[PDB]
Formats: structure tokens, C-alpha cells, sequence
């Protein structure tokens, strides 16, 4: 029945809400029906009171993202890091008794192949470097010695990234930085990558870490028609092909919103397994009926 049904033996099946979601009664039930994990969306902490509140009495896995000023000052090092494990551990306190899994650190590391540097040159990077990935964790997992402590990275697919962040897991794991898991964030398209390339991109992180989850899964068309919603239902069973072939590693697929309403990337970009009315498109049947493409992957521009 519900997609957290069908996959209840592969992953969580998951969704990022916003308030409004959860308000609704309508796509709040529409929630309940189909997903036993919810990320926080919202990328005064009022908003991940509502969606843990919701996630508590209605007994759904939270993924702690959420939540997780502090550097406009220039901080020092040191002061930015107690900073960090003030916010992550006051964070991490309040949902611990909901949030089963936690993106400590998102997107670190940079997009730019030209870069001798591999992390994202962000304000936190410029302070502290590698550590703050480091103390990020260990902040977290002090806090909570529990929820699953995950790296999240987006075109965690493609060959670089990939293997800036698995070596970038690598090295911390091996320095010993509680990093539990990889999350893949899953911002795929029509397009996308391959399932060789997701195959290729889990595989590798299998070999680091025992947990991936799957925690932003948005599938934008083009980097309506016949082609639109084949493309869009087929790389979705590409990437749930790939997915449930990993289903030991991945913990939890979350689809990065409710619909296409909700989408990030605009409904024009037709992203999620529901259009702007959240009926079910012929995606989520291809998902929930785990269907095989019909197309090839198409060609790009």
C-alpha cells in the first residue's frame, strides 16, 4: 500500500515537509500514509518543534537537518567551535528523543573540479578546515550518542565529488570522526546519473560506511507531455532500482518534498512522485510498483 509499506523491509521511506505539510490536514495525512521518515525541510526553532511534535505523536522517524549570526563576527577557532557544540548540542538535546539519524555537516566539500582544495571554501571552512567536520561530529555524537551521524553531499554521484567525499569520509572515519553514514542527498534528474553511477557512488560509500541514506531525493526535469512524466518515472526507477539493490547500506530513501508544490526546483522542473496536487504520478506507481524503466536514460544537451 503506502510506499513506506512497500519498502519497509528495503529503507525508510521518506519525505522532507515543511509547517505548512504537517499543517494541512490533507498532505499531512498524505504523509502519514506514505512515509515512515521525515526530514525536517526547512533548510526561533518554532518549525522543528512542529515537525518533531509531528513526528512524535504520530510515531515517524525524524531526520535531524533542520536546524543543523555564528560566524559574521569572525569567530576564532576556538570560539566558533564552542559555538558550534553549544547550537549542535542544544539541537541535538531537544529532538534526540525523535531525530534518529542527524546531517551533521552538509556539502563540504566543493562542486569545482578545477580546485586543488576538495572542501567548499564556506566561512566554517575558512576558520577551522577539516575540523569543524570533526568537532561537528564529535559535538553530535556526544550529544547524542545515537542517531546515526551522517555526512550529506549532494552530486554525490558524480567522479570527483564522489571521491572527495568518500575520501573526506574516509580519512575522518579513519581519524576516527563518528561519521555513521553518507547521506546522498539524491538532487538527481532526467538525465541523472546512471544507475552505474548511483551503483558506483554507493558502492563506494558502502565501503566506508555502514549506513547511506538517501536524504534529499529530487529528480528535476530537464538540466505536461508523455516525454516529461516517462523520463521523470523512469530515471525514478533507475534511481530506486540502484537503491533497493543497496538496501543494506541505505537505511532510508527521502524524497526532497511532499510534491511538486513543495519542490525546491519549481514545478516546472516536475521533480517529486506527486504532482502539484499530490495525486501519485506515474513515478510514484513506478516506485511503489517497482517498475522498470521504460526509456533509456535520455540524452543530454
Amino acid at each position: 500500500q503506502g510506499l513506506k509499506d512497500i519498502y519497509k523491509d528495503y529503507f525508510l521511506i521518506g519525505v522532507a515537509v515543511n509547517q505548512r505539510n504537517v499543517s494541512n490536514a490533507e498532505q499531512a495525512a498524505l504523509v502519514k500514509q506514505e512515509f515512515n521518515s521525515i526530514t525536517c525541510e526547512n533548510d526561533n526553532w518554532e518549525a522543528a518543534d512542529r515537525i518533531a511534535n509531528f513526528c512524535r505523536t504520530n510515531g515517524i522517524k525524524l531526520r535531524g537537518h533542520c536546524l543543523m549570526w555564528m560566524y559574521s563576527d569572525n569567530p576564532t577557532k576556538e570560539v566558533f567551535f564552542q559555538r558550534m557544540k553549544n547550537h549542535i548540542q542544544a539541537v541535538v538535546s531537544r529532538y534526540k528523543d525523535v531525530v534518529y539519524a542527524w546531517d551533521v555537516v552538509n556539502e563540504a566539500m566543493t562542486d569545482d573540479p578545477k580546485a586543488e582544495d576538495p572542501f567548499r571554501q564556506s566561512p566554517l571552512y575558512k576558520i577551522a578546515g577539516d575540523e569543524f567536520i570533526a568537532k561537528a561530529f564529535q559535538y553530535a555524537r556526544e550529544a547524542d550518542p545515537n542517531a546515526l551521524l551522517f555526512y550529506n553531499d549532494y552530486n554525490e554521484c558524480d567522479p570527483v565529488k564522489s571521491q572527495r567525499i568518500y575520501e573526506m569520509v574516509k580519512r575522518m572515519k579513519e581519524n576516527g570522526v563518528p561519521i555513521d553514514g553518507i547521506g546522498m542527498q539524491g538532487h538527481y534528474n532526467i538525465y541523472g546519473p546512471t544507475e552505474a553511477e548511483i551503483d558506483a557512488a554507493i558502492t563506494k560509500y558502502k565501503s566506508i560506511v555502514k549506513h547511506i541514506h538517501v536524504t534529499e531525493l529530487d529528480i528535476r526535469v530537464n538540466a505536461v507531455s508523455d516525454s516529461v512524466k516517462q523520463h521523470l518515472a523512469d530515471q525514478y526507477a533507475r534511481v530506486f532500482n540502484v537503491l533497493r539493490k543497496h538496501r543494506d547500506v541505505i537505511d532510508c530513501v527521502t524524497f526532497w518534498n511532499l510534491s511538486d508544490r513543495d519542490s525546491w526546483l519549481g514545478q516546472n522542473n516536475y521533480p517529486l512522485p506527486f504532482d502539484a496536487n499530490y495525486k501519485p504520478k506515474m513515478a510514484y506507481d513506478y516506485i511503489k510498483q517497482m517498475k522498470a524503466p521504460a526509456w533509456p536514460i535520455p540524452e543530454k544537451p
